[PDB]
């Protein structure tokens, strides 16, 4: 499990989403390097202009690439579930607005790590920050708090994404996460700890499709 | 099963589709009356302008509402699978063009009959009759040939939809169909005689399809 993530690993991401009365599909490719905790990915909206802001999809669009330092490696659930993988389910409550529900499967296909997701959004306000496109194309840094879940032989996670808004205000998004192991074996049930995330969103300037070029760095701590 | 379809029954149709890079979702509502073999419905493209012609959708957007006369009622699979319902899978080959694959679930939710579908289209030519929107807004009448399928305790159907083209050129669509029970009658070889009208509800600015259909078994 652990030693599948030495060296640069290619990544495929696929997101099928329905929000309110809109649909979209977003595919992404790139590479992951868990020794340094880094992702670089390019995402494309194959269905044309996204009906929701790119930043609202970041957390949905592969935490097995977080850097777990030597003393922390006995708490790395994500890598220990591999190669068979895990299911990642979330409910994301945007304050004073709608909700995303998501179900993803993270696993290896050949040497490529693939994250295939379905997303349903409901009860979004028209001309809220989401459907009204009022969110700045930027990302902040967060702590993803992780606790063992014996009931599922799995982990729970909680955290609040802060999404900067046009008006200087901030749009909060409460994430309530659940992960499990697709196959039978030993997945590591960790002490309460967290992931420290940082992310940069930019845009390939000679790409005329709706897209997102991301840069990320994630490391575990808190023990 | 059978006697769930006496009287007018409300219908919900849910359609999710991906076709050559475009996505779309269609919802439809209306009523069905199997005693007369009738099913009026209004469909709406919630995702905006449909990337494919409405008529191609026909044959995917509830055959439990076909009229089976007294002498034919022992051959009505669709109604006998209720209330639990059936899966309806199809492959639709548009001649000299792409292909729709579909998987639907037809079943009762409360007293409403629901048909929830997923549709994948592939290998469509970009300026064909489908992606190029060259099909007239209409429908013709057809025979849906039905044979029992004991391997899957269900039925297999085959028929060819004729879609009129603006250039007085007809676009054929070969339907291969397979129905199984989520929970059953296994019928003699017979068929459904279908008739359909497609219209628009003036005063509606969304992309839509009003449909009237009359179907009887023979």
């Amino acid at each position: 499990g652990e030693e599948l993530f030495t060296g640069v690993v290619p990544i495929l991401i696929e997101l099928d989403g329905h929000v309110n009365g809109h649909c979209f599909f977003v595919r992404g490719e790139g590479e992951g390097d868990a020794t340094i905790g880094k992702l670089s990915l390019k995402f494309i909206a194959t269905t044309g202009k996204l009906p929701v802001p790119w930043p609202t999809l970041v957390t949905t669009l592969v935490q097995c690439f977080s850097r777990y330092p030597d003393h922390m490696k006995r708490h790395d659930f994500f890598k220990s579930a591999m190669p068979e993988g895990y299911v990642q389910e979330r409910t994301i409550y945007f304050k004073d607005d709608g909700t995303y529900k998501t179900r993803a499967e993270v696993k290896f296909e050949g040497d490529t790590l693939v994250n295939r997701i379905e997303l349903k959004g409901i009860d979004f306000k028209e001309d809220g920050n989401i459907l009204g496109h009022k969110l700045e194309y930027n990302f902040n840094s967060h702590k993803v708090y992780i606790t063992a879940d014996k009931q599922n032989n799995g982990i729970k996670a909680n955290f609040t994404i802060r999404h900067n808004v046009e008006d200087g205000s901030v749009q909060l998004a409460d994430h309530y996460q659940q992960n499990t192991p697709i196959g039978d074996g030993p997945v590591d049930l960790p002490d309460d700890h967290y992931l420290s995330t940082q992310t940069i969103l930019s845009k390939d300037l000679n790409e005329k499709r709706d897209h997102m070029v991301l840069l990320e760095y994630v490391t575990a701590a808190g023990i």
